[PDB]
């Protein structure tokens, strides 16, 4: 890569979330390899965000790469219409099975936005084959659902700026942000907000949307499983639909395999994504219960009114399987255990450090909320210069590294923050 | 693949637009090579559908094989949240010199649909960032554009079942479909359009069409005079077209996009499936400079939108190797040679008793028939004449790889030929 080709991306290539006329610097990686990020210069660095969560298993792990290059020999994709394959058929056999008892139908996609359009059309159409008149739905504030318009239509309103488009997405209802911590105590205080709005909403409301236990992109909150057990009894009472939103959550990132057994419930809908395919390639899955699917069969449209033109696709189903398998073997529980050990006992410190709000870890999420905004490219430039990739966001400097990192590995990451939090060097 | 693999596959895996109370029959593929589906059960079927339009190299292309191994081995995927790597590079530097002068900015993604719900936002924004109330969209009706939320408002209302979602869809302004054919020009043909444009041009955000061939909504093909006239409407009146090429780019319509017809640059395009040469999901947004800029200079400092996949290094390779085989620019005369083929071929459905009209424009061939078709028994008798063809509503239509041999296109216009004879395969 030359400094022509980075001229290049600056002036020409968008990237997620950032200005085309103000961008700030990005940095050329040429390869990857275990924990480790490599970039154009020689320099390597370790890898605490496993590319937003997705890559699990680190990078050019040797049964990944088998399975993509072995599905390669055979076909790296064909359409799914009237037509099946291994690949797939291996897949959602693992996620039947891998999740509660109920959910047993799968619908593939492409990315976890979609994943979550599907969950939101699977619930307009049930209520539509019912007869009933629900079109609304009831999430949380700090929530995130993804990019596209329904999507947006369930994301907290104040930090995804809804007035850019009010008029156009439709208005949903938000209950007040779970305040009771993962870490603490139920408080049943909590519980108001939402129970005032199921009772004003209760005949309208088409499903209940959340992100259990853990909100990610809207705050990195980590709250009380007793939610999720009072929120699903509200929807059994009621009838409504429960759908997890799970893309970030799914395959042990909090300890359990999907954050909802922390708090021993299911879902109707379960969407997934981000580390499903081991983080090479992008996938995701929504699952259903068999009373969703065919009620939404036997209404109006006689199908699910859904099907992206690489639904299921090969390539990216071997990934998953593969990385699933990995999984399958149990190491993570260990793995994931004994990263989330190390976390609390090297985060702990920066509780002291002035620029520091607070400090929450679970499973191999370790998080540093501070209390004033990063300044975006000298933070950055801070952590390449240590050898690491940590890529912070608003007052949330936070770590989720690949369950293979050494303690070795691990250790350079939370020095890393520590030192990062230490003065306002870095902050504003 | 077991048969238990298969009972499985119905009962548990959703597939496109299609029942799970009453799921018709699919077939077992195991892989592909050249131009050829292979069967589970050793069969070998011709690919008349290059997997929805998308594998216009066909299948095991060893430079597609090739450039993907070799990207797995340097990294499959790492985020580009910060980064910035070389098969994005390259990728959008193809992107922006094949496509008009005007567009210069990408916005690379992992659907078509998401590269509509992209587009969409990118309208509503640049209007606000202006200090205009714009929300509206007009469109054409008998049009698609991809399965989210915002892509289905400006879907076709009829063909997409809009009554299903009343109340929660937006409502946008629907132009009658384009009547001249691909034909003589018809001046009355604008009245409709001409009217909506009068009573709501303080109020369009943009205009969103499919240029010459209107796909999925009815594989339509028409004047291009439309798009000369509708860029002339928006330049006087200040409105944004979107080109959703999603299905119409890299040669498809015998031209490398199909606004060239008319010799027209919208100011946003949409592209998807044959990007990657059919290997796996990837899409882009292009669009100008005065949008890129007016959007990132607005309230929200950016464009509010970033996948979590975006810009996969894996996807970007296997683009970069099919974009690289059009360079050879055979892609031209192949194109040319299938269209003579298609329409020498098909001519005979033309004395066909349940055909309502042939149409053929590059390497898209149409039987429109008078009767919806019988899903189950047309895939069957397809795949017993060794071809793989995917019919739907009142359309079989083919759109083979540019590498088809003609022996192979003739099966599959002889298979087309046979099924319209008589009512058989037709109603259900
Ligand atoms: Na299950
Ligand atoms: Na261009």
């Amino acid at each position: 890569m030359t400094t022509d080709d980075l001229a290049f991306d600056q002036r020409h290539i968008l990237h997620p979330y950032t200005s085309m006329t103000s961008p700030l610097p990005v940095y050329p990686v040429v390869s990857a390899e275990g924990c480790e990020l490599i970039l154009s210069d020689g320099r390597r660095l370790v890898d605490g965000m496993s590319s937003w969560w997705a890559a699990i298993h680190g990078y050019n792990h040797p049964q990944l790469n088998a399975a993509m290059k072995s599905q390669i020999d055979a076909m790296s994709h064909v359409m799914f219409g009237g037509i099946t394959h291994a690949p797939a058929i291996e897949l959602c056999r693992k996620l039947v099975a891998m999740t509660p008892q109920p959910l047993e139908c799968v619908f593939l996609a492409d990315s976890g936005s979609v994943a979550v359009e599907v969950a939101m059309k699977m619930a307009l159409q049930y209520w539509q084959a019912k007869g009933e008149a629900r079109q609304r739905f009831l999430t949380f504030r700090n929530g995130y659902h993804g990019d596209t318009f329904g999507a947006m239509s369930v994301c907290d309103p104040d930090n995804s700026m809804h007035s850019l488009w009010k008029g156009y997405l439709p208005e949903n209802l938000f209950a007040p942000a779970p305040q009771s911590r993962m870490d603490g105590e139920w408080d049943e205080r909590d519980m108001v907000g939402f129970a005032r709005l199921m009772a004003a909403h209760r005949h309208e409301i088409a499903a209940v949307i959340i992100e259990p236990i853990v909100q990610g992109a809207g705050g990195m909150r980590m709250y009380h499983p007793e939610w999720l057990k009072r929120i699903r009894k509200i929807c059994d009472r009621e009838g409504i639909l429960l759908i997890a939103d799970e893309i970030a959550t799914g395959f042990g990132k909090t300890g359990k395999l999907f954050a909802c057994e922390h708090a021993e419930i299911a879902p109707d809908i379960l969407c997934l994504g981000k580390a499903l395919t081991g983080g090479t390639m992008t996938l995701s899955a929504t699952l259903t219960t068999r009373e969703v699917a065919e009620t939404i069969s036997n209404g109006e449209a006689g199908c699910f009114m859904h099907g992206p033109t690489f639904m299921g696709n090969p390539l990216a189903c071997a990934a998953a399987n593969a990385s699933l398998a990995i999984l399958e073997s149990g190491d993570w529980q260990q793995q994931v255990a004994d990263i989330e050990v190390q976390l609390r006992e090297q985060l702990a410190p920066a509780r002291d450090a002035e620029m520091v709000a607070d400090v929450r870890v679970l499973g191999a999420i370790g998080v540093v909320e501070t209390t004033h905004p990063v300044n975006m490219a000298a933070l950055q430039k801070f952590f390449v210069e240590q050898g690491v990739w940590i890529r912070p966001f608003g007052k949330l400097i936070y770590l989720m590294p690949p369950y293979i990192i050494l303690p070795q590995q691990l250790q350079r990451l939370t020095a890393a923050v520590n030192r990062a939090v230490q003065d306002e060097t870095f902050f504003c």
